[PDB]
């Protein structure tokens, strides 16, 4: 029945996904998130994947790139869509299972919509954070409740730290992020629980849907790179979180007190190139005998691999501009995404069919190792 359609891959589950955001409060301690959830309406496939021009520019700042740059971003991507539903009603069915999901350094809330709506397909809603640590290569809030209801963005660009200050503000950044991440969790459950809320952006999308939607027992944290490191924080600080999935996990903003606060299962998903000795110690530095820790490495990728970026371009300008690797964009995320459909099965207890990919979790596959190609004896 499938067939393709956009550059960034539908989902492979049963269902059409919907996608929307929401910001509450409007302030830059509020919450916002990009939403992707079942929905019942197939049609549309017309969510705008970079949504603002603000975030070409930031894109560019991150880069490093000549100021001119941004602006070909913009006239390159501008118009590139999702294939999410904008807006759609939510899907009625029985509660749902809830992913809260942290982007990388430099990314945003919309880059990894890949994951997003592939989960969201398989009967997930996903909660795709933005932070507000400066880790985001841009964001926005609003100074009150007057410019929301007008629109008067404060626009706030990635933080570019000197080596001094990556030995602080790297750890300020996570536990601002795990912090996001549990407030994030807690909206949505304010929102579940029939508490009225008014998103600070004005989209057609009624909130009030999702009341009694949520799978209260069935709720995980993904996240990419530094999102992995927030999966990590968040884990230890909020047992609402039931397990995670860090996808190549960067560990230097960890403090050491974290590991031995994490109960819940932990899934690494590696890249083979971006890995190093250092960071892979720090994984192992998870590993006790009294916690479920499983470890992949897919063969061929990038870190890039992960996001989106990885489709925005054609093979050969992805492989220069490393966002691609070696391996094909689409056979990575099916991994990824099949293997952490597993892992949510096993430790959310999902009554569906995703232990048939059990074999990826242990790298079972011509594209996977077990554990790490990265030496450190
Ligand atoms: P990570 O947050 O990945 C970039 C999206 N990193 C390499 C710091």
């Amino acid at each position: 029945a499938s067939f393709g359609q956009t550059k960034i891959p539908r989902g492979n589950g049963p269902y059409s996904v919907g996608c929307t955001d929401l910001m509450f409060d409007h302030t830059n301690k509020g919450t916002f998130l990009r939403l992707y959830y079942p929905s019942q309406d197939n049609d549309r496939l017309d969510t705008l994947w970079i949504p603002n021009k603000e975030y070409f520019w930031g894109l560019s700042k991150f880069l490093g790139t000549h100021w001119l740059m941004g602006n070909i971003l913009r006239l390159l991507f501008g118009s590139m869509t999702t294939p999410a539903n904008w807006n759609s009603p939510l899907r009625p069915g029985e509660k749902y299972p809830l992913v809260v999901f942290s982007h990388g350094l430099g990314a945003f809330r919309t880059l990894y919509s890949a994951i997003g709506i592939d989960l969201a397909s398989h009967g997930f809603i996903v909660a795709a954070v933005e932070h507000r640590d400066r880790s985001a290569s841009a964001t926005y809030y609003f100074k009150d409740q007057s410019a929301a209801e007008i629109g008067d963005k404060s626009w706030l660009y990635l933080r570019t730290l000197k080596q001094e200050e990556e030995t602080h503000i790297r750890n300020e950044q996570v536990r601002q992020r795990a912090k996001e991440c549990s407030q994030a969790l807690s909206l949505i459950l304010d929102i579940d629980h029939g508490k009225p809320v008014k998103n600070a952006l004005d989209l057609k999308f009624d909130m009030e849907q999702l009341k009694d939607s949520i799978d209260r027992e069935k709720i995980a944290v993904i996240g990419h790179s530094f999102g992995g490191a927030t999966v990590i924080q968040t884990l230890s600080e909020d047992q609402r979180f039931r397990c995670g999935i860090a996808l190549d996990a960067w560990m230097f903003p960890l403090g050491d007190e974290v590991y031995s606060r994490i109960p819940q299962p932990l899934f690494f998903i590696n890249s083979e190139y971006f890995q190093y000795p250092a960071n892979i110690i720090k994984m192992k530095k998870c590993y006790s005998p009294d916690k479920e820790r499983k470890m992949i490495t897919i063969r061929g990728s990038v870190h890039q691999n992960f996001a989106d970026f990885t489709f925005a371009t054609g093979k050969i300008i992805g492989h220069m501009l490393k966002l691609k690797g070696d391996i094909d964009s689409n056979v990575a995320i099916d991994l990824s995404n099949k293997a952490s459909l597993a892992f949510l099965q096993k430790h959310l207890g999902l009554h569906k069919d995703f232990d048939q990919w059990d074999c990826l979790i242990e790298g079972d596959d011509e594209n996977l190792i077990p554990g790490t190609n990265i030496n450190t004896t």
